[PDB]
């Protein structure tokens, strides 16, 4: 019983975190086999190809705890620097670089000066920002999922935007969203609520005995989607209805009956009631998150 | 910027988690130096001294990943079993066994069959329960804080109570609260809201630019405490006012001015507004948690 924002155990990622310094700029890197990955900003209008051609291997200080790693090669891939080192990280887990979709969740290991500070779950918002928790020095901190023994790295932290939300890249240095790794007027676009996640979370609440918000009513996909649009919820698709199948089955509540409940919650609010300890409709749990945690 | 329920990085604890089996009962243990700690329930009205005297070392299967640990001694300390093993855990961190107070937070590493599944933050409620997330098999999962390099273990998971909340022990096997490790009519007592934490979190919101709920008003400790009692909030003490000092100073808001804001929030509710992404007054962040995460 119970329902928490649960992160993956961070051990496998902690053994990969290093400190990278160039000049008087320090930030975090990720040490997998004999490569260290970090934000190319570590070498800072800028023209990064110009800035990098002016560097040598000896201009990069990499520290894994105490041990200094010798840099023997450097190259840029999009917004990430790859520092080749003379030692394979003996703690390298099985890993993959995957890009996630808006609406998907991942764990963030927040790190300062190469030292892990804390782990929390995040969703990629529809507007390709994340509502993270990051202070000066967290640049290079990574986001990940773990399946069996395999770490799927999906995010590397770069920027804080003016609304206090966060912007970064996948591990091949491609930004999520229309953001750049320099100072501009850039701002988060308008965001939406992740409908499939809100329905997943209502399923979690049912599995955990919160049933107050249910009703005998139903609706069609199309009449649901007309109320969705009105309250800045993204459209529900048949794929979404299909991925909610296993939760529908476990609870005996049709997806379109759960939609009728959500329409009533959006039209009436909660009348001072809570669901799974929240007074608002939570949208940062995926169907997979609910199945992973509930039973 | 941002404010998340952040857990400690779990690596140091993951390297200590083992599986313990006795008969057909399996649960989790904690392997520190040459001792394994687990819930004595693993040997299950029961009379545990009777049950334990009937066991031998060979009746305990301890598995650290694949490696079977040889049990060379067994003893009971309150509700915890101590299995002496022939090998010191080479991954033992610096550690302490500390008992926490109601209102204090800790990280939970939820584990199944000796394998870590997920990490989340919990508070010890005033009624000495925790609102955890635990499924069958999580028995033995531990709660902890980390200071520098030192793991302070504070909780070992035992029971789910009929409201779906959780009960366990400190690492010397002394229960938090008036609970026993057997089936009875036992239930959580009435709970209260942790006032000092709610004020800490309002400070976090200010540090992060949520200031809508502030007012020009003040109150005394005693007039605050009269509204506290009415809404099932615990009393605020001068110690509490003292521990809020550093957050008061950083924000320039007197503790008793923040109390006046809280009284208004309790009397009026939020009028459909949010604070740090919540529509209700959050009480599971300590003053230390806010200082740790904010700046
Ligand atoms: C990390 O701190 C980081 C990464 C990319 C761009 C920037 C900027 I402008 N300031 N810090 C950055
Ligand atoms: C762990 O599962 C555990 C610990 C203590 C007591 C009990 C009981 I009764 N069922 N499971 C227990
Ligand atoms: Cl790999
Ligand atoms: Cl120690």
């Amino acid at each position: 019983s119970g329902f928490r924002k649960m992160a993956f155990p961070s051990g496998k990622v902690e053994g990969c975190m290093v400190q990278v310094t160039c000049g008087t700029t320090t930030l975090n890197g990720l040490w997998l086999d004999d490569v260290v990955y970090c934000p190319r900003h570590v070498i800072c209008n800028p023209n990064y190809e110009d800035l990098l051609i002016r560097k040598s291997n000896h201009n990069f200080l990499v520290q894994a705890g105490n041990v200094q790693l010798r840099v023997i090669g450097h190259s840029m891939q999009n917004c990430v620097l790859k520092l080749k080192v003379d030692t394979a990280n003996p703690k390298t887990p099985k890993y993959k670089f995957v890009r996630i979709q808006p609406g998907q969740t991942f764990s963030v290991l927040a790190c300062y000066n190469g030292s892990p500070s804390g782990v929390y779950q995040c969703a990629m918002r529809p507007n390709f920002t994340i509502k993270g928790s990051f202070l000066n020095g967290s640049c290079g901190s990574v986001g990940f999922n773990i399946d069996y023994d395999c770490v799927s790295f999906c995010y590397m932290h770069h920027m804080e935007l003016p609304t206090g939300v966060h912007a970064g890249t996948d591990l091949e240095g491609n930004f999520y969203g229309p953001f750049v790794d320099r100072q501009t007027a850039q701002a988060a676009g308008t965001d939406t609520t992740i409908t499939v996640n809100v329905l997943a979370w209502l399923y979690a609440a049912v599995i955990n005995g919160d049933r107050w918000f249910l009703n005998r009513f139903t609706t069609t996909l199309n009449d649901f989607n007309l109320v969705a649009m009105k309250y800045n919820y993204e459209p529900l698709t048949q794929d979404h209805v299909d991925i909610l199948g296993p939760l529908s089955a476990q609870t005996g509540i049709a997806v379109l009956d759960m939609c009728a409940s959500l329409k009533e919650l959006l039209q009436n609010g909660m009348n001072g009631r809570t669901i799974l300890g929240s007074a608002l409709l939570e949208d940062e749990f995926t169907p997979f998150d609910v199945v992973r945690q509930c039973s």
